[PDB]
């Protein structure tokens, strides 16, 4: 058993490779050149993933939810993660139950961010996702709470990707999975499940 987290550009996107794709999020307006993805693969299958888009290219903050956050100043340089995906049922079956695939992808996100020159990451999450990010210990920053609907609250967040954040999620995954300490410091990531 082994867990691989690494990134691929849209530009890069045999049997197992289509199994992965057959398990991926069906595209949208923001899936094109420039867009990168982090894929979590265990025994030839997609267990989790997340998408990264440049802040200056069209994205969910600048377009989809324009009316919601047009009052927030956005840096010229940056990345927005989205389509945070985790298949809990498949992770359990491959990485055993109680495995923190969620905390791992967060770690993969910080590590990928450092490897690509991003101090932090901008994202739009749902109330629930916010609850999880909060519980993860990751020192996220709500830039603005907005109302999608009458009761639907969504948030614009900055996810810290400094060394402290990396070590913090790393140490978390360690004492949690008991995996080798150096295994959470690299990019790409590779975890013994």
């Amino acid at each position: 058993h082994m867990l691989e987290l690494f990134d691929v550009s849209y530009e890069e996107l045999r049997l197992g490779w289509e199994v992965i794709c057959s398990q991926g999020m069906e595209s949208d307006e923001f899936d094109g050149p420039g867009t990168r993805y982090i894929l979590g693969i265990c025994e030839g299958q997609l267990v989790c993933s997340v998408r990264f888009t440049s802040l200056d290219r069209p994205n969910m903050i600048t377009h989809t939810f324009q009316h919601c956050f047009s009052d927030v100043t956005l840096p010229a340089y940056g990345t927005e993660s989205s389509r945070f995906f985790v298949d809990k049922a498949r992770a359990r079956a491959l990485l055993g139950e109680h495995y923190p695939i969620s905390q791992v992808l967060f770690l993969a996100m910080v590590n990928w961010a450092q490897n690509n020159a991003y101090g932090n990451i901008y994202t739009i999450v749902s109330r629930a996702m916010l609850k999880i990010l909060t519980r993860s210990g990751w020192q996220i920053k709500v830039i603005k709470e907005a109302f999608l609907t009458e009761k639907e609250r969504i948030y614009l967040l900055t996810l810290p990707a400094g060394q402290d954040d990396k070590q913090q999620l790393g140490g978390d995954v360690v004492s949690r999975t008991g995996c080798p300490p150096v295994a959470v410091t690299t990019w790409p990531l590779t975890l013994p499940v």
